[PDB]
Formats: C-alpha cells, structure tokens, sequence
C-alpha cells in the first residue's frame, strides 16, 4: 500500500484538536480526540539522514520491535489465560510520509512556551521524510507528573499491585521484560471499578483500585518471544545508556546489564523486579502525598510498603513477586 499522508491519522477536526502532552528524544506525543473519546499519539521520525534531538533517527528494522511489542501487549486485555488491562490499548499504527503539519507545529510552540522542550521544534522535515505514528488509548497522566497530586500511601499500594500483576502476566504469557520503566512511564486515570481484574495462567483475581487505573506505557527497549522468536532492542554496544547519574533510575540500567551479563536477547524477569523496586523507592522517597499516614490502618500500610522496599529484590520475576509476595495477599 506504502505510506500515507499525515491527513489520514489526522484528519482535520482531529488535527486541530491536538495538544502536545509529551515528547523524548524519540519524538513528539499529542493528545486528541475522535469519536468523543481521547487517545495519544506518538510520532517517530525514522529513515532519514538528519539527526533529530541530536540523535539519528530510527530505520524501519529498529522501530519494528516497538511496533510488535505494543501490539502484543495491547492484545493482553483481550486474552483469557493470560489477561491483563495493564499495558496501553494500541488503536493503529501508520507509515506516514511527509512534512510536519504546521497545526502540529503550532501545538509543539504552545508547549514549549509553557512547559519547555528539550526536543528540535520538527519543522525541518521535507515531504518525503517518513514518520511512524502510533496512536494509543488516552491512558491518563504519568506518576512523575503526579509526584504531588496523589492522595495517601493507600493508592501507592493499589498502584505497585497493578504493576506488579500486569507485568506478571506479560512474564507468563510473553516472557516479557519492559526495560525501561521509569516514572514517566506509568500512568494514571480515574476510574470508577472499585476492583481491576486480572488473569494469571488460567486464574483469575482482582486488585482494589483506589479510584485509579495503571497502564504501563513505552517498548523501546522492551523484550519479549513467542515461539522462541525473540523481540527486543539489542543495547550492548550503546555506551551513553549506562553512564547515568543522579537518580536510582540509572543504576537500573547498569544493574539490568550486571543480571544479564550484557546479553539482551536472553530472558532475564528479575529485570522487572529491579523495574519495580525503582518505582516502590519513588513512591517512598519522592512522591508526596496530600493527606500522610495518620490512622493504625494507614501507618501499616506504610510499613509493608517499606517491608516490601526492603524484601523484593529477594525474588526473581514479577510473577514471583505477584504469587509470593506478603505484600499481596
Ligand atoms: N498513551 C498515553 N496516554 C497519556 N500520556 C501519554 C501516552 C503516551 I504513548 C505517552 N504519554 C505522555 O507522553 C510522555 C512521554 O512519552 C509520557 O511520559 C506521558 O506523559
Ligand atoms: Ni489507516
């Protein structure tokens, strides 16, 4: 078929209802809407010669895996054995070809004159430039973002659950390892189920919500097999991903390479329960919270989320961790 025009994603009314919501070195994300119902979409130059956020941009061969990865995740919800409602609901994904739409432009302005960017303003593209366009259900607003927003450490727990069963099941059923999950990749939305369910190798279970549904976002450097064909983003040779510094975030990427002696191909689930001990040192150290621990019930609950902190890395996969773990039962 070959690639289509930006008006296809993004026709009219559609375009004109974006706003930019996030961005990384891979590129840009708006929000929109149609059919009354919002939805995300990440835009990723890829093929061309130019650098782009000072970074070369992706070929067809390197994004494939994100691709392939955020649609199997998305077909979780619709499983039976192995189900889940934790990762984002992948709606399309387009080859699209040509220059940036200045209605983009005008969103990406109105960002960075009110939040900053770190991102090139994309409006050196030519009309041949191709870009891959990943439109994802509206999943909320990322735990980093809501750093202060949260109202008690009760919903910190419900969160570490959901994250924990969801990536319990991708194990299961994709012997999945995400790899990257930082704060600014989970995120958050009302809902009204007072209980989110799950299944895990053909039994079922349930996780009170606090008013809140997780969905975990962003396969970049996501693994994952079926049939022993492996997916995944070979980072052995990448220097600048290991020589971070100023946030326990990038020890993770150091200590992943430890676990798995370089070799990315292989399955290494702890990878997830370093993942989440990341995430349960943020809700710890770095979240704060409207209302603190101030009744027996709640200075418990922030106990066994210490205990938790303290205990986790003794386990060798989210399913473990799921199946095991006190903090869960
Ligand atoms: N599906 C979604 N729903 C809501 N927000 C989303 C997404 C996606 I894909 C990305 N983002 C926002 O974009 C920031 C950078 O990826 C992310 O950190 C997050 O702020
Ligand atoms: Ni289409």
């Amino acid at each position: 078929k070959g690639p289509v025009p930006f008006s296809h994603c993004l026709p009219t009314e559609k375009l004109q209802r974006c706003e930019k919501i996030g961005e990384g070195v891979f590129g840009e994300v708006f929000q929109t809407i149609a059919d009354h119902t919002p939805v995300a979409i990440k835009i990723i130059a890829i093929e061309g010669p130019d650098l782009v956020n000072g970074s070369h941009q992706k070929t067809f061969e390197e994004i494939l895996p994100e691709i392939i990865i955020s649609k199997e995740l998305s077909l979780l919800s619709g499983e039976v054995c192995n189900r889940t409602e934790g990762f984002i609901g992948l709606n399309s994904v387009h080859c699209v070809q040509g220059s940036y739409p200045p209605l983009l432009l005008k969103a990406w302005d109105h960002y960075n004159s009110t939040k900053g960017s770190a991102n090139d303003r994309p409006d050196f593209f030519k009309d041949d430039q191709l870009f891959i366009v990943l439109e994802f259900e509206f999943g909320g607003i990322d735990l980093e973002q809501m750093r202060t927003k949260l109202s008690s450490l009760a919903t910190a727990k419900s969160i570490l659950h959901q994250l924990t069963a969801s990536l319990a099941v991708a194990e299961a059923s994709l012997r999945f390892e995400h790899r990257d999950l930082h704060w600014g990749n989970v995120l958050l939305k009302k809902t009204s189920l007072k209980k989110l369910h799950y299944t895990l190798n053909g039994k079922s279970s349930t996780i009170p919500s606090c008013g809140l549904q997780v969905s975990i976002i962003d396969y970049t450097l996501s693994r994952l097999e079926r049939d022993g064909i492996v997916v995944f983003c070979d980072v052995s040779m990448d220097e600048d991903l290991f020589t971070g510094d100023g946030d326990y975030q990038f020890d993770i990427y150091r200590l992943m390479k430890k676990e798995n002696n370089n070799r990315w191909g292989e399955y290494h689930p702890y990878s997830n329960v370093l993942w989440l001990h990341y995430l349960t040192d943020k809700m710890l150290k770095q979240m704060t919270f409207k209302t603190k621990c101030n009744t027996p019930a709640m200075k418990q609950i922030k106990r066994k989320i210490q205990e938790f902190h303290r205990t986790m890395l003794n386990f060798s996969s989210a399913t473990d961790l799921l199946c095991q773990h006190s903090l869960f039962k």
